[PDB]
C-alpha cells in the first residue's frame, strides 16, 4: 500500500472581484475629520490599489498565497484607522461575484471585501493542495499542509464572519468547505503512515477518520438547498467522496485484518479482509465512469486485498480452523485525528509587512 496510485482531489475555485473604490472615502474622512490635505496621502492610497488588483489577479501558485495575506492584512490595518465596516462613515460599495449562481453580490462594508480575500485564500490553498502528485516525500507533507490551511481559512470565516454575505460564505457550506479539505488533508497523512508502515492499528485509525471526515461532508451535500446551489458540483463532490468513503472503509479494514494476524487471531483476519473486500466492491461499484486515476487506485487496493483474503481464509481452514467473527462482535474502529484547521493571523507583520497607513 506503500505504492497503491494516488485518488485525485477536490479544489475549489477563486471568487471574481468587483469594485472597491476606497479611496475617495478615505480622502474625505481624513480631510473632514483630521483636517489634511486629501492628497497628502496619496502614496499610502495608490499601493493598496496596486495591492488589490495583485489580489483580486492573484497568481496561482504558493507566492499568490502570501499576496493575499498581505492584502489582508493590510485591510484590517485600514479599518483601523479609518471607519469602513457596516453603516460607517467612510463605507463605500463593495461588489463580488457569488461563486456558484455568477451573480454579483454587494455590501457596503469592508469586512466584506475582507471575507472574499479570506475565501479566496482558502480556495488558493486548495487548488495548490490538489495539483500535487503526491508521490514524493515533499509533495504529501506539502499537499497535507495546503489542504489544512485551506481547512482554516474557511474556518476563520465560519467563526469570525457569521453574517453570511452571500450563499458560497454560509455556514453550512463553509462547514463542507472545512470538513472537505480536513479529509482530503487526514488523506495525505494516511498515505504517509503507510508508505512509513506504520503500526497496522494506527493506520486503520487514520483511515476510519478519513471516512469520518468525508462522511459529514457527505451528509452536508445530501442537503436540497447546498445541493441547489452548488449544482452539477454538488453531484461530482458526491460521486468522489460517496466513493472515498466505502474505500478508505476497505483500507481501514484491511489494516484491521493485519494487525488480527500479527495478533494470531486467524478467524478475525479472514473476517476483516472479507469486509474489507465487499466494501471495496461497493466502491468499485460506485465508481464507474470516474477518471483513470480512481481506477487505477481502486485495483491497485483489490489485489493487495484479495491477495491476503485468499491467503487468510486458506490457512484458517486447514490450519487453524478458528471460527470467523461477525465483525458485529468485534470493537468498531475509532478515527484517529491527525489535522486541524491551522489558524490564520490576519495581522502577523512577518506576512503583511509594514502598515501602508503608518502615517494616518
Amino acid at each position: 500500500m506503500e505504492a497503491v496510485p494516488r485518488m485525485p482531489m477536490i479544489w475549489l475555485d477563486l471568487k471574481e472581484a468587483g469594485d472597491f473604490h476606497f479611496q475617495p472615502a478615505v480622502k474625505k474622512f481624513v480631510l473632514k475629520n483630521y483636517g489634511e490635505n486629501p492628497e497628502a496621502y496619496n502614496e499610502e492610497l495608490k499601493k493598496l490599489e496596486l495591492l488589490r488588483q495583485n489580489a483580486v489577479r492573484v497568481p496561482r501558485d504558493f507566492e499568490g498565497c502570501s499576496v493575499l495575506r498581505k492584502y489582508l492584512g493590510q485591510l484590517h490595518y485600514l479599518q483601523s484607522r479609518v471607519p469602513m465596516g457596516s453603516g460607517q462613515e467612510a463605507a463605500v460599495p463593495v461588489t463580488w461575484t457569488e461563486i456558484f449562481s455568477g451573480k454579483s453580490v454587494a455590501h457596503e462594508d469592508i469586512k466584506y471585501e475582507q471575507a472574499c480575500i479570506l475565501y479566496n485564500l482558502g480556495a488558493l490553498h486548495s487548488m495548490l493542495g490538489a495539483m500535487d502528485k503526491r508521490v514524493s516525500e515533499e509533495g504529501m507533507k506539502v499537499s497535507c499542509t495546503h489542504f489544512q490551511c485551506a481547512a482554516g481559512a474557511f474556518a476563520y470565516l465560519r467563526e469570525h464572519f457569521p453574517q453570511a454575505y452571500s450563499v458560497d460564505m454560509s455556514r453550512q457550506i463553509l462547514t463542507l468547505n472545512v470538513n472537505l479539505m480536513l479529509g482530503q488533508a487526514q488523506e495525505c497523512l494516511l498515505e504517509k503512515s503507510m508508505l512509513d508502515n506504520r503500526k497496522s492499528f494506527l493506520v486503520a485509525r487514520i483511515s476510519a477518520q478519513v471516512v469520518d471526515y468525508y462522511k459529514e461532508a457527505c451528509r452536508a451535500l445530501e442537503n436540497p438547498d447546498t445541493a441547489s446551489l452548488l449544482g452539477r458540483i454538488q453531484k461530482d463532490w458526491k460521486k468522489l467522496v460517496q466513493m472515498k468513503i466505502y474505500y478508505f472503509a476497505a483500507v481501514a479494514h484491511l489494516h484491521m485484518g493485519k494487525q488480527a494476524e500479527e495478533q494470531q487471531k486467524f478467524g478475525e483476519r479472514v473476517a476483516y479482509f472479507q469486509s474489507a473486500l465487499d466494501k471495496l466492491n461497493e466502491a468499485i461499484k460506485l465508481a464507474k465512469g470516474q477518471p483513470d486515476t480512481v481506477q487505477d487506485a481502486l485495483r491497485f487496493t483489490m489485489d493487495v486485498i484479495g491477495g491476503k483474503y485468499n491467503s487468510a481464509k486458506k490457512d484458517n481452514d486447514f490450519i487453524y480452523h478458528e471460527a470467523v467473527p461477525a465483525l458485529d462482535t468485534l470493537q468498531p474502529v475509532k478515527g484517529a485525528p491527525l489535522v486541524k484547521p491551522l489558524p490564520v493571523n490576519p495581522t502577523d507583520p512577518a506576512v503583511t509587512g509594514p502598515d501602508i497607513f503608518a502615517k494616518l
